[PDB]
DNA sequence: GTAAAA
């Protein structure tokens, strides 16, 4: 019974150099942050936006603290990583 | 870089 394996353990995994368990995390709450920030980006661009937040997730992800919260550290940098998105096409009209 | 919970 149960998947005896949890998202806490999903992260140290990555920490170690297995993107076999980012890849299984990644696609986990790529419905969940893809929720969240298509509150702020039309769903043409969401998907774009969640990838980028993703990568932004892996590169940091050595440098997060597995003694804190997996998701509501993803959940931040999806939406940050949205207003950014924000201003790149706010100052497309710019010169 | 991103740290309440979603």
């Amino acid at each position: 019974m149960s998947e005896q394996l949890t998202d806490q353990v999903l992260v140290e995994r990555v920490q170690k150099g297995d993107q076999k368990a980012f890849n299984l995390l990644v696609v986990r709450y790529q419905h969940k942050v893809a929720s969240l920030v298509s509150r702020y980006v039309p769903s043409g661009d969401v998907p774009d936006v969640v990838q980028e937040a993703f990568i932004k997730a892996y590169r940091a992800l050595d440098s997060f603290d597995i003694n804190r919260k997996f998701s509501t550290w993803l959940y931040r940098i999806a939406v940050n990583t949205a207003k950014n998105y924000l201003v790149a096409q706010g100052r497309r009209l710019e010169l």
